[PDB]
């Protein structure tokens, strides 16, 4: 099996599968859409007592499949449980991560896209102060990039340099992948990392020069740092702050299990996991959480900040903050420097979700790296179409695939791995050979703690707000559904087939 070369390498390219969109783009407007610091409680409680202790389980569920020639989870999941349902909940091992490259790779192209019209200076020209006469020029070059309706139908027109661009990343993407993990991802996180941490402070750094009579980048932070004990009572905000810990950590997307599958047996896993989860949340907390928030409450105030966030998820990173920034000398190039960061943050993650396809498919249905990673490509590239014309198809896919289900796959794996496989032989599989020991408390976190915890939020999500979802969307949805259902369906015969063909090669093997 390959193997990492380094640990500063390990270490890297697992911070940058953590690293990405979700921290510059999600995090914000999960925080401002939750009331600021009112958000935070939970969501540091929900690092402590799911995020740390997932990574951990995460790491040694793929340092141990790897020891054994296996980096996915249908495999992994049997090798911890000998029955054929083993299999099959593993299926969303290789599901998840797919179904949430579908659109996460297109909305990592419009980063791509935006940043080659902002360092060629192809942007919109707002007027010389009225705030809608600032932003709405934005708000349209956003919406001819990716084509939103004008009418009622729910179809969307990409525009032709958007399409093509999407073209250039799935090729970048492949670039990468098609070299390995230790002369592909790894050699790339070396030179990624080290550019998105600059460029992130610097950002930083400019955005907290920002003022404006409507207030200053200080602002901003008192706003998302401020405790807010009275909303700590509502499940709402649970959720949001369990969910995006998932999301931001690459949990539940079997992604850390695949990267994880080629650390050395004898290998740390506890100090190197830990790493990775406290470099990813100061990229997030501290420099995602000091960006666009800050900047946006400078220049319009928290209250109307706010609004922003909740009328529309992309409008703070791909609307506000240039509109803001074209109010500056320089920028149009401090826009170039936001979507160059944007884009390798995203880069390094999408790369994150595509190996555990790959993976597979070298492991259990031994392609080759090149054909296993064409393969994949092609599978994305083909599905993101759906992604591409059909308006909220992202949104249905980014619900199913990158929200319950990773919780859901989140709380199974915890099961399978503490409570089936033995969470005396699971706690022993994480601390050996690490530099450090588990804190012992966590043991009893991840025995009981962590999946009653989950267990209630699932409980609530499927109870108060999955009918909403399942009642009140647009027709449409169900295209949505019936495609990513067909995936599951066909990633099962894939896994059906690794079965046979195992069957086939040990009655050679005899
Ligand atoms: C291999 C699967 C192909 C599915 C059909 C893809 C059709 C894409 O079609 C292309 O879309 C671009 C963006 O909207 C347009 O700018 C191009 O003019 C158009 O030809
Ligand atoms: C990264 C380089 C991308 C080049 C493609 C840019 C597409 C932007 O725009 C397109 O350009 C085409 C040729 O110039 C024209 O024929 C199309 O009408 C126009 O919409
Ligand atoms: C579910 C995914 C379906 C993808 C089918 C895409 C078919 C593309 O259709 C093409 O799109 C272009 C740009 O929007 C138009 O200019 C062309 O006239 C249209 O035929
Ligand atoms: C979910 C997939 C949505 C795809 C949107 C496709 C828009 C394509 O464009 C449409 O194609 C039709 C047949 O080719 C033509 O009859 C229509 O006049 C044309 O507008
Ligand atoms: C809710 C999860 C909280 C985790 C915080 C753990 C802080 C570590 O706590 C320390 O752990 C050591 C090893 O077990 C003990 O020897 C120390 O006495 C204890 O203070
Ligand atoms: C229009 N809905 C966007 C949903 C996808 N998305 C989310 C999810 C919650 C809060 C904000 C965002 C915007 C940024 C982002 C980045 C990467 C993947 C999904 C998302
Ligand atoms: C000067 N060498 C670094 C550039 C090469 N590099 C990048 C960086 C950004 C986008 C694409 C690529 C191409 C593929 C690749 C693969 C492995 C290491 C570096 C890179
Ligand atoms: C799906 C994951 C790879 C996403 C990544 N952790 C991010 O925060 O963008
Ligand atoms: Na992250
Ligand atoms: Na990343």
């Amino acid at each position: 099996r390959e193997h990492w070369a380094t640990r500063l390498g390990l270490i890297l390219a697992m911070a940058g599968n953590a690293v990405g969109l979700g921290n510059f783009l999600r995090f914000p407007v999960q925080a401002a859409e939750n009331g600021g610091g009112a958000f935070m409680i939970p969501y540091i409680i929900a690092f402590l007592l799911v995020g740390i202790p997932l990574m951990w389980i995460e790491w040694a569920m793929g340092r141990y499949g790897g020891a054994q020639g296996h980096g996915t989870t249908p495999a992994i999941f049997y090798l911890l449980w000998r029955n054929r349902f083993a299999k099959i909940l593993g299926v969303f091992g290789l599901w998840i991560p797919l179904v949430v490259a579908i659109y996460y790779v297109y909305i990592e192209s419009w980063t791509l896209g935006f940043a080659i019209k902002f360092l060629v200076g192809l942007v919109p020209e707002p007027p010389p102060t009225d705030p809608d006469s600032i932003l709405r020029p934005f708000k349209e070059f956003l919406y001819s990039y990716i084509g939103v309706p004008k009418g009622d139908e729910p179809i969307l027109k990409p525009s032709l340099f958007a399409y093509i661009v999407f073209l250039i990343t799935m090729f970048i993407n492949v670039s990468i992948l098609i070299r390995g993990i230790s002369k592909g991802i790894e050699r790339f996180a070396k030179i990624a990392m080290p550019t998105l941490f600059i460029l992130a402070v610097f950002l930083v750094i400019r955005v907290f020069l920002l003022e404006t009579p409507n207030g200053t980048a200080a602002d901003g932070l008192n706003f998302l740092w401020t405790p807010d004990f009275e909303k700590l009572k509502d499940p709402g905000v649970w959720i949001a702050a369990v969910g995006q810990i998932f999301f931001t950590l690459s949990l539940g997307f079997g992604a850390i299990i695949t990267y994880a599958s080629y650390v050395r047996k004898d290998q740390d896993i506890v100090l190197s996991g830990l790493t990775a989860a406290t470099l990813n949340e100061k990229a997030e907390v501290i420099l995602g959480g000091s960006i666009s928030i800050p900047a946006a409450v400078a220049f319009f105030g928290v209250a109307n900040a706010v609004a922003i966030a909740k009328a529309g998820a992309f409008n703070l990173g791909f609307i506000t903050l240039p509109a803001i920034f074209s109010q500056t000398a320089g920028g149009t190039f401090l826009g170039f420097l936001w979507f160059f960061l944007l884009f390798f943050a995203g880069l390094t993650s999408s790369i994150a979700i595509m190996q555990p396809m790959i993976a597979f498919l070298e492991d259990e249905l031994k392609l080759s790296r090149k054909h296993a990673v064409l393969w994949t490509a092609a599978i994305v590239f083909f599905s993101a179409h759906l992604v591409m014309f059909l308006n909220k198809s992202l949104d249905e896919m980014d619900f199913w695939a990158g929200t319950i289900g990773v919780v859901f796959f989140g709380l199974t794996e915890l099961i399978i791995f503490f409570w089936i496989f033995g969470a005396d032989k699971a706690w022993e599989e994480i601390n050996r050979g690490g530099i450090i020991k588990v804190p012992r408390i966590y043991y009893y976190v991840m025995r009981y703690i962590t999946p009653a915890f989950l267990a209630v939020l699932l409980v609530v999500w499927a109870r108060e707000y999955i009918p909403k979802i399942m009642e009140e969307t647009h027709w449409t949805v169900w295209i949505t559904r019936f495609y990513i259902i067909g995936l599951f369906l066909f990633l099962t015969f894939l896994v059906f087939l690794a079965e046979r063909r195992r069957n086939h090669e040990s009655a050679g093997t005899l």
